[PDB]
């Protein structure tokens, strides 16, 4: 079971700096190659090339409607190939909308997966709760089947078919959800461990139950969209949305350990890397070797130490 | 179940004087206009006139004795007052030592009232243990009616009558106590968690059992006394008497959310918040936000979030 | 039980020079006078002077073997003699390869002595399995019973014998660990706590599985040799291999108190501070400064308070 890396340097589902950039930053940091040094077999199948649509114009809210919803089309016949293919797709990150399409694309041929999403944010404004208007703050609404004509028909996002279940998605590291975001996941039922749960459990309870919960009845494949502002600022600090109070450092390496050691890590997501906003480079550094740390221990590197 | 704002620009208590803008730094911040977009609804009894005494001689060791006593003896009146009403009284102080005139004042409606102090120092201090001579490390020590007749009487704290005893409060955040400090509180059998103990235990089980001690034979009134300086330098840096290795903020939230949750809060202190010690606006700002965040919290706000 | 503060200026144990200049950056912190203050006398031995070998050239690999051979020889007798006389030794270290000469010596007084090694690395790399060839890498490789014979004599540590078994020893803080280390720990089934276990347990439980474990079957003395890159870069940023993820300032002290509780403490190192890699001055003192107060915490110091 091979990996292969994608890049994916989009960012008009947000309006800040240039988080396109991130896939060049990350590998830039050595990325590919340290891959290459666990004991998975690598292939980067190099950045996608995104077109913009000609006059799209905003849908109520919605900005860049058209263009997102092409670009995530795009990423979901990419991902669904080497999906298909029997790798471990990682789609390195410009802004988070592209998850509709990495996930959309892991889903067509692994419809039974899971997905842990660690983030401060919970993405799950629709189009009409939403007041920003930024996509990247609503690919989970895009791709909930409870959620399926709840709000308008959005040009450019025809192709998309509500493929997880409220039931099949777990958060981690939530700490700043807007009204109508709580509303939902209350509703709707959704499993989520907020930055509360994480102080009152410690991490490691809440990966045993993030596991229970999701793996208990049967195994699955499983999809881990990592949003970068979910670690704190101290930690990920070049990134759109910064909150204060996020998971450490440690937190974010013991999630990706334990999830590799269930062996099922299918699809990944390492997003909102965004170069531009560091206030120093130092604080690049350490958001992009962060960001590769995690990456890799997804794939084996265990503070332990490891050896063959 | 109306909240009511009062303002204690006090800095006697200690050689700093900057924390007299302390009220109007968390004003500025927007401290109010938030505190109504909660279930809660807000009035600002504006800021306290704290007339100077003049020949306020040093009581051998203590500084400003009739000054700090009657700066409070007004606090304690203004906050029976709003306890009374029948509304949550809320002080946005200078120096800890107003906490006299808050406790006092609060008790002197509800004597039954136990009272939580986060904090990295107890401020326990009697006029013959301290070696400072600074009130704002002795307050604990003109509340509890142990420590009553211990001490000669200070100038100006006549008006004072112990209203707490040794099992009705609890310290939370201990890193630095003084060693007749340490003496007191363990002969007293005073119950506190330090660092110590939030380590080993973890915020969520020293929370369990703080309400466990405090309400177990009934619920009853909560004051919480909150230094800031009890959050770590890195989260509360404009601070006056700032300590290393402190609760952080994800603790410090916590501990707030858990009080909101009791539906027994009827006192809040934020105190020492100090604008002119930061190093760097951004520390200011840093120290400021974290503090209004504290309070939001004890009001309502969840890091999961909040809807109508 | 008196203390005795041994100075091992030296540096010949790895490539950057500066670490000779950890004593007296201690003691420049007042560590001497801090000590006096807590309920241990204290007497300070000094520095020792270390003998330059001339003809000192590698030894397959391993970096100068004479010198840091002669050089443990020394320091080894020091302890011995004034853990003979019944005291407790603190070895205010250069390059944790001194740890060698601190151990050895406490065992010649302490046969039946456990270790517990805080250090974000193993050290057990041994003369053919490392590749950097400092030999503050291979301390543990030196002392360990299990490894003699895996390696060939080092010229200049004839006078060495392995003093302790694969079960007489635990880790915590572990991070950054090399494929041949991680083979050996595994293998010889030594105790270890890394990073992973330290997130996963909490530190209170982590202590509570060091003592079962090294004090469990049979009480006896504590050798605690404390690596300062054990704990973060945050806190201890001046030393030659930081590593991220680290043990935090809390944790530090609260591995230190639990020992100091157990009352076994005899033999301690306070290792790898270099005041030359101090990017910035304050970089200096941070890390002084927090490896005095984990010496001050190991003799009796606590967060909750001291008093006589
Ligand atoms: N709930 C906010 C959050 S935007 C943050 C998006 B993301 O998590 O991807 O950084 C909104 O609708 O704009
Ligand atoms: N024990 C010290 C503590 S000063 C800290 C006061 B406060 O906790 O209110 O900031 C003294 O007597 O000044
Ligand atoms: N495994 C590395 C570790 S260097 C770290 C040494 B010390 O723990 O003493 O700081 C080597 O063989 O150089
Ligand atoms: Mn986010
Ligand atoms: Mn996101
Ligand atoms: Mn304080
Ligand atoms: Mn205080
Ligand atoms: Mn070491
Ligand atoms: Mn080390």
């Amino acid at each position: 079971k091979p990996i292969e890396i994608i890049g994916a340097p989009f960012s008009k589902g947000q309006p800040r700096g240039g988080v396109e950039k991130g896939p060049a930053a990350l590998r830039k940091a050595g990325l590919v190659e340290k891959l290459k040094e666990t004991e998975y077999n690598v292939r980067d199948h190099g950045d996608l090339a995104f077109v913009d649509v000609p006059n799209d114009s905003p849908f109520q809210i919605v900005k860049n409607p058209r263009s997102v919803g092409k670009a995530n089309e795009q990423l979901a016949a990419v991902v669904a190939e080497t999906q298909k293919n029997g790798t471990i797709s990682v789609v390195l990150g410009g802004d988070h909308s592209m998850a509709i399409g990495s996930i959309s694309g892991h889903a067509r041929v692994h419809p039974d997966l899971c997905v842990i999403w660690v983030d401060a944010h919970t993405d799950i404004n629709t189009p009409l709760t939403a007041s920003s208007g930024n996509l990247h703050g609503q690919p989970v609404a895009f791709l909930l089947k409870e959620l399926k004509g709840k709000f308008p028909d959005v040009p450019g996002f025809s192709w998309v078919t509500p493929c997880i279940s409220a039931k099949d998605i777990v958060y981690i590291g939530l700490r700043d959800v807007d009204p109508g975001e709580h509303y939902i996941i209350k509703t709707l039922g959704i499993k989520y461990f907020s930055m509360t749960e994480v102080d009152k459990l410690g991490i490691g309870k809440v990966m045993e139950e993030t596991f229970s919960y999701l793996l208990g009845r049967k195994k699955r494949p499983i999809h881990l969209s990592f949003d970068v502002d979910g670690l704190d600022p101290v930690f990920t600090p070049a990134t759109g949305t910064p909150v204060v109070g996020g998971l450490s450092y440690r937190e974010g390496l013991y999630i990706t350990e334990e999830i590799y050691k269930t062996g099922l890590l299918s699809g990944l997501d390492i997003m909102e890397v965004n170069p531009t906003l560091g206030k120093t480079p130092e604080e690049v550094t350490r958001t992009v070797n962060t960001a590769v740390a995690l990456t890799l221990s997804c794939f084996g590197t265990k503070r332990e130490g490891n050896h063959k």
